[PDB]
């Protein structure tokens, strides 16, 4: 998680899209959805990113509808954006035991127990937190089984990005479970 504020420059694609859904939380605007292969994905916008500004206008206090309106009505040629990196999220690093476990249970991507003397316990992993990313890959909307499978196919070192459950439930309100599984960018970062 980068500790402050960066500028990003988007271009609407050929259908006039940037591949973003924004959401109002606590008088800020946050990324609720990034579409795969979107101008939003190419410049590296992530679920939980805070949009401080669009084209130099402060987003403070905007409704989600006004944020989408401002975007729709923008000279697609070139949109600038000031971004704070997933301010609600934290990153935890764990190591698999010889049995290949980091040491937690989860249901709907929300961690509900920490196993005793697990890596999860040693690095202070918490319950009532949703898994957003594993090793930089967004897993939101994937089946539990499929998240389980990604933790298998990661190495012995597993970095998880997490978010308090209440904050996660507030961000994803009014988006069908089909959109998150099917249209949320789940790609491995690109170099």
């Amino acid at each position: 998680i980068k500790q402050g504020i960066r500028e990003v420059i988007l271009c609407k694609d050929q259908d006039g899209k940037i591949g973003l859904r924004l959401k109002s939380i606590d008088n800020g605007i946050f990324v609720q959805l990034v579409q795969a292969n979107s101008p939003a994905s190419l410049v590296g916008l992530r679920f939980g990113d805070q949009v401080l500004q669009i084209n130099g206008e402060n987003c403070a206090g905007w409704s989600s509808d006004k944020a989408h309106k401002v975007l729709k009505q923008a000279f697609g040629e070139k949109i600038t954006m000031t971004i704070r990196d997933r301010p609600f999220e934290r990153t935890i690093t764990m190591h698999k035991d010889s049995t290949g476990h980091v040491g937690f249970i989860f249901k709907n991507g929300k961690i509900t127990s920490i196993v005793k003397d697990s890596s999860a316990a040693r690095n202070g992993l918490l319950t009532e937190h949703n898994i957003c990313e594993i090793n930089g890959q967004n897993v939101i909307g994937l089946k539990d089984s499929q998240i389980a499978d990604i933790l298998s196919t990661s190495g012995t070192v597993v970095t998880i990005t997490i978010m308090p459950a209440f904050i996660f439930e507030h961000i994803i309100k009014r988006m069908a479970p089909s959109i998150m599984k099917s249209l949320m960018d789940h790609t491995i970062p690109e170099v």
